[PDB]
RNA sequence: AUACA
């Protein structure tokens, strides 16, 4: 597992109002921590608006050509079970949407 | 955050080794985002029993005279309801240790 | 009450 690759995985159950819903996950820690960590740090991919593009906490992504349809959105986040659930992966993002996931989670350290 | 909100709430139900459990947790989502989505991720507090020491992530509530007395779980945040799983503020943490605990979070920025 | 169980 490196970073900017895509893993699907189940965040449900869920309760209350929680990222219901099976998903390709982007994996936002590097390879390095993960080795050692074995828990990676993962954003949901849900809708955005208009475009799949930026929405304010979704980044954009329709534009590198993909094959995940979607807004990667990095508002609510956690860091789920993977070893029980088991990641599949799909495909991987470009470096220019790396960036762009390591940009709003400052904004929700306040 | 809003600094200082330590609130009581039922992180069940959960599945996999994530965190679960009717038991003390740290916000770290801010007042611009957490009195809109209504969804904020907390920090998982775990008890020492009669004494906590601070470690890595592991930040200690202990020490500066806190009822709490735990190190918080700064690795793995979940994202939950504060509405409707009924939620409430048991004390607040000196703004001296809720430094402490944002030094921490910040590594999930590497 | 920014969400594809």
């Amino acid at each position: 597992m490196e970073r900017g690759e895509i893993w699907l995985v189940s965040l449900d159950p869920t309760a209350g109002h929680e990222q219901q819903g099976t998903r390709p996950v982007l994996i936002v820690t590097p390879a390095a921590f993960n080795r050692v960590t074995r828990l990676p740090v993962v954003v949901p991919v849900t809708s955005g608006g208009n475009f799949a593009r930026t929405a304010g906490f979704a980044v954009s992504l329709d534009g590198v050509g993909i094959r995940t349809t979607g807004v990667v959105r990095c508002d609510q986040p956690r860091t789920i079970d993977m070893k029980a659930r088991g990641g599949k992966r799909l495909e991987r993002v470009p470096e220019t949407i790396m960036n762009e996931v390591l940009g709003r989670l400052s904004t929700i350290l306040t």
